[PDB]
C-alpha cells in the first residue's frame, strides 16, 4: 500500500534450496541474465549461509559498499527437502525481512495455504506445475521488490525523516519504475525530502531525477524574488515551466543554468521533475563504487552452480 517507489533499490540476491538438481538446472538456465543468485542443496547449509550474512543522505551512502549486491532479498525452497521440510526452514529465518518463496508438492497445497495466511511464507508454488519456472523468475521480481519496500519502513525510522508523499503515489510509481527502465536504471537511492533519487545503470553511470513538489516551487520562487533574480527566472519558477538543479541559494545573476526544464505530473498532487545526467545535486566519487556488472563478473567461480 505504501513505498509503491522504495527510499532506496538495487539487484540483490536470491537463495535456491533445493534437493533436484535436474529441476535447479532447468529452472537457473531460464532466468534472465542479471540475477545474482546461490544454491544450497541442504537447508542446514543454507541457514547457517543466511545467519552468518546477517539524516537524509545516509541512504545514497550505500553506493559505497562494495558487498551491497550480495543482500539476500528472497529465498525459494522445496518443501520435501531432505532433513528439514520447507516450512520449518522458513519459520527459523522469519525473524528477517527476506521474503520466501515455497515449492510445494501434489498433498502440500494445504499447509502452504495457512502459511501464507500466517504471513510466513509469501508465496507457494507447484513444483510440477508446467510454468514453474517463469512463475518462480515473475515471484522473485516482486518479492525483490516487496523486499526494499518493507526495508523502507525501518530506513525512514532509524533516520528520523517523513517519507516524501510521491513515493507512496500509485500513478507516479509507475513513471517512476518505467522510466527507470527506458534510462537503463539498476540502482536508486532517495536524494533530499522532496523524492529526487540517484541513480544508477549496471556499469555505475550517474544520473539525478530531481523532484519538487508545489510547496518547493513556491519556495524557490520566493526565494527568487526575494534575491531579485532575473524577470524569466520568475515567470519560469512561478509557472513551473524549469525547476532548481541544485542542493544555499543561488545568486541573482546565476539563476540562468541553474534551471532545467521540468515535466508535469498530476496525480495525488502535481509534482515536477526532470531526469539529469551526472552528479548534478551533490558529489559522487565513482572510483569507490562498485558496479553491478562488475559484481556479476568479479563472482567467483569456486561458488557457482555453474561450473
Amino acid at each position: 500500500q505504501h513505498f509503491s517507489i522504495p527510499t532506496c533499490y538495487f539487484p540483490s540476491t536470491a537463495v535456491f534450496v533445493d534437493d533436484s538438481r535436474d529441476f535447479l538446472l532447468n529452472f537457473v538456465l531460464q532466468l534472465d541474465e542479471g540475477l545474482a543468485y546461490r544454491v544450497f542443496d541442504s537447508p542446514f547449509e543454507a541457514l547457517d549461509c543466511i545467519k552468518q550474512k546477517r539524516d537524509l543522505a545516509a541512504i545514497h551512502a550505500e553506493v559505497y559498499n562494495s558487498r551491497r549486491f550480495s543482500e539476500i532479498s528472497v529465498v525459494v525452497v522445496d518443501y520435501a527437502m531432505p532433513g528439514m521440510d520447507g516450512l520449518e526452514f522458513c519459520r527459523r529465518i522469519e525473524d528477517t525481512n527476506i521474503k520466501k518463496i515455497l515449492l510445494t508438492g501434489q498433498a502440500d497445497e494445504k499447509l502452504a495455504i495457512a502459511a501464507f495466511n500466517e504471513g510466513l511464507i509469501h508465496r507457494y508454488i507447484k513444483k510440477s506445475d508446467p510454468d514453474v519456472a517463469s512463475l518462480i523468475t515473475q515471484s522473485i521480481h516482486d518479492l525483490q521488490l516487496q523486499y526494499f519496500q518493507s526495508m523502507s519502513d525501518m530506513i525512514v525510522r532509524m533516520l528520523s525523516v517523513t517519507s516524501p508523499n510521491c513515493l507512496h503515489d500509485k500513478k507516479y510509481a509507475e513513471l517512476f519504475w518505467r522510466l527507470c527502465r527506458e534510462k537503463g536504471i539498476v540502482e536508486f537511492y532517495l536524494a533530499d525530502n522532496s523524492g529526487s533519487f540517484l541513480m544508477l545503470d549496471d556499469d555505475a553511470n550517474i544520473s539525478f531525477l530531481i523532484v519538487k513538489n508545489e510547496a518547493d516551487m513556491q519556495l524557490h520562487y520566493d526565494l527568487a524574488l526575494d534575491n531579485g533574480a532575473s524577470g524569466d527566472v520568475l515567470d519560469q519558477l512561478h509557472n513551473g515551466e524549469k525547476i532548481p538543479c541544485f542542493w544555499v541559494t543561488p545568486q541573482w545573476n546565476e539563476w540562468s543554468n541553474c534551471l532545467v526544464p521540468a515535466n508535469r505530473f498530476v496525480s495525488d498532487e502535481t509534482y515536477f521533475y526532470a531526469y539529469v545526467q551526472g552528479a548534478v545535486l551533490f558529489d559522487v566519487r565513482l572510483d569507490k563504487i562498485l558496479s553491478y556488472h562488475q559484481y556479476l563478473e568479479e563472482l567467483d567461480a569456486e561458488e557457482m552452480f555453474l561450473n
